[PDB]
C-alpha cells in the first residue's frame, strides 16, 4: 500500500533544528527571540490554531505572548497595535491570525506588518519576493508542504503536480514553489504545475490528476480526491481541514482509506500538514530573530 | 481552417481607445502625458522595440523621449538618472529597456523605478499586487495575449489552458492572469492552467497540450508547437519572437488543426506596445497610488 508519512513526527523533528539553532542563538549571547500573535474575537479554530503556534513557541525556546481582542475592534486600532509591535526591539516575528472580520481590510492589515517580522510571509513584498523567485520570508504551508516532500525523497524536477486550489496564502505559493527554477535564489520544484480551483471540472480536474505524480489538494473540499483520481505510485498530499460529522471531527480533501491503496504516499489528516505548517511557523521566526533577509 | 487574428488590427482598434482617452484628458486640461524610455548599450532588437516603442506614443499624442546610453555606464549612474526621472512631475511613465549589461543589477533597477510610473509592471511592488490579484500596472505582453483572447471572444472560465514558459514578465504573469478569479480586484480568467518550462520533455508537454483548451506559448523555441501537440479546434496564441524572425509554433502546419491562432510577425507583438500605451494613460491618470 501507500507509505503514510507522519506530519506529527516531520514536524517534532523540525522543531528540534529549531530549539538547537535557538540554543545556539541564545548561548552566544543574542535576546531570546520573541514572537508576537494578534488574536481578534472568538472564531474555535482560530483559538486552537494560536494554542498550536503558542506551544511550539514554548517547545523550542521562543518567547511568546498572544494580544486578544473583541471582534469589536476597528480596523485603524488593529493598525496602532501593529504599529506598536513593529518598533518593539523585542519583537522578532508579529503575526495577525486569521480570518479576521468582514469590517477589517486582510490586505491592509497583512501590508501593515513590518516584512522583516512577517513571519506569515503574506506582506505584499514578501509575495513580489517569492514570485520573482528571491530570498524571502516564505509562507508556512506551502513551505511545510514543500519539507513534506523534500524530506521524504520525493522527486519534483520534471514531473506532473497539481494543485487543487489557489488561495492567494496556500494554494498559489504552493504551484509557485514547486513550478520554479531549482537554481533561482529562492530554489523552486522545477515540476510541470497544473492550479486547478472551483471551477475545474470534475472531469478535467480528473483528467490531470490521472497524469500527476503529485498531487497536491488544498481545496477544502471533502472526498476530492478519489483513488480513481490517482495514478499508481502518486504522491498524494492532503492540505485539506475539513470539519464535518459522524460527534464533531476532521478530514482532508482525500478519500484517505480508499486513495490509500493506490498511492505511493500519501499524508493523514489529522496529524500531517497542520502540524508542518506551525513548525514552519518556528523555521521563519528565528530567521527573523536573526535578521538574516533585509 | 483556423481564422488568424490579427494582432495588427487589434493593436490598432486599443491605440485608438488610448488616443481617444488621451485627448479627452487633455481637453478637461490635464497635463498630456509622457513617457521616458532609458535605452542601454547597442541592441538591435533593443533599439527597434524602444522605437516601436516611441513610435505609438506619438501615435496616440504621448509625448516620448528615447533616452539612449552606452553598455559602459555605472549602475548607480543609472539609479541617479531613475531618480531624477522619479522626481521630475512631468514624467508619467518610465521604462527601462531590457536587457541591460550583465555588469547590473536588472531586479535593483526594475525595483529602482517608481512603481507609479511603471509602466512595464516589473516593480516588485506590482509583482506583489499582481499576484495577490489586486489593481496593479498589468505587464504589457500579459496582458496583451489577455487582450488578445477577451476581444477574440474565446472563453477561458472552466477551459483547460497550457503556458509553455515561466519567465517572470512574460509566462508567469500570463499564468497568473489566466487562473486566477474573475471576482476579484483585477478579475482574472478562472481557467486550469498548466505551466511547463525546460524541465517538461516533449512527452510531458503533449501529454497536457492536447487536452488544452487554449496553449499560450512563450519559451523561446522555433516550431516547439506542433499540431499533434494541439487538439483540433483549440486556441493558439504564439509569444514567441525567434531570430532565425519566427515564432514558438509552426504556422502553416498548426493552422489547419487549430481552431484560432496568431501569426509571427504581426501577432502578439504589436499589442505588446499597446498595452503599454494603456499603461502610460493609466499612469498619467494617477488612478492606482
Ligand atoms: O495550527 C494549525 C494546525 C495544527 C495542527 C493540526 C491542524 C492545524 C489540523 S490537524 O491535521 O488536525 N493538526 N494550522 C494549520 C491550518 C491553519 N489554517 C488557517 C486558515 C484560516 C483560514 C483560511 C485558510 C487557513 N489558519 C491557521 O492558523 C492554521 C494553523
Ligand atoms: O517592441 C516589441 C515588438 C513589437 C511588435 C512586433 C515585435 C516586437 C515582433 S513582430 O511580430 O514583428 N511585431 N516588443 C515585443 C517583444 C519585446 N521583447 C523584449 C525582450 C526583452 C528582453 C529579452 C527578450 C525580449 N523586449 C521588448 O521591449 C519587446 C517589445
Amino acid at each position: 500500500e501507500a507509505v503514510v508519512i507522519s506530519g506529527r513526527k516531520l514536524a517534532q523533528q523540525i522543531k528540534q533544528e529549531v530549539r538547537q539553532e535557538v540554543e545556539e542563538w541564545v548561548a552566544s549571547g543574542n535576546k531570546r527571540p520573541h514572537l508576537s500573535v494578534i488574536l481578534v474575537g472568538e472564531n474555535p479554530a482560530s483559538h486552537s490554531y494560536v494554542l498550536n503556534k503558542t506551544r511550539a513557541a514554548a517547545v523550542v525556546g521562543i518567547n511568546s505572548e498572544t494580544i486578544m481582542k473583541p471582534a469589536s475592534i476597528s480596523e485603524e486600532e488593529l493598525l496602532n497595535l501593529i504599529n506598536k509591535l513593529n518598533n518593539d526591539d523585542n519583537v522578532d516575528g508579529l503575526l495577525v491570525q486569521l480570518p479576521l472580520p468582514e469590517h477589517i481590510d486582510e490586505r491592509r492589515i497583512c501590508n501593515a506588518v513590518s516584512p522583516d517580522k512577517d513571519v506569515d510571509g503574506f506582506h505584499v513584498i514578501n509575495v513580489g519576493r517569492m514570485c520573482l523567485d528571491q530570498y524571502s520570508m516564505l509562507p508556512a504551508t506551502p513551505w511545510g508542504v514543500w519539507e513534506i516532500i523534500k524530506r521524504t525523497g520525493i522527486p519534483t524536477l520534471g514531473k506532473n503536480v497539481v494543485v487543487a486550489g489557489r488561495s492567494k496564502n496556500v494554494g498559489m505559493p504552493i504551484a509557485m514553489l514547486l513550478h520554479t527554477d531549482g537554481a533561482h535564489e529562492r530554489p523552486g520544484g522545477d515540476a510541470t504545475v497544473t492550479i486547478s480551483h472551483r471551477y475545474t471540472p470534475k472531469e478535467q480536474l480528473k483528467k490531470h490528476t490521472i497524469l500527476a505524480d503529485i498531487v497536491i489538494s488544498a481545496a477544502g473540499i471533502p472526498n476530492l480526491i478519489t483513488a480513481d483520481m490517482i495514478k499508481e505510485g502518486a504522491a498524494v498530499i492532503d492540505v485539506g481541514i475539513n470539519r464535518v460529522h459522524d460527534k464533531p471531527k476532521l478530514v482532508g480533501d482525500v478519500d484517505f482509506e480508499g486513495v490509500r491503496q493506490k498511492a505511493g504516499y500519501i499524508t493523514p489528516v489529522p496529524g500531517g500538514v497542520g502540524p508542518m505548517t506551525v513548525a514552519m511557523l518556528m523555521k521563519n521566526t528565528i530567521i527573523a530573530a536573526k535578521k538574516v533577509l533585509r
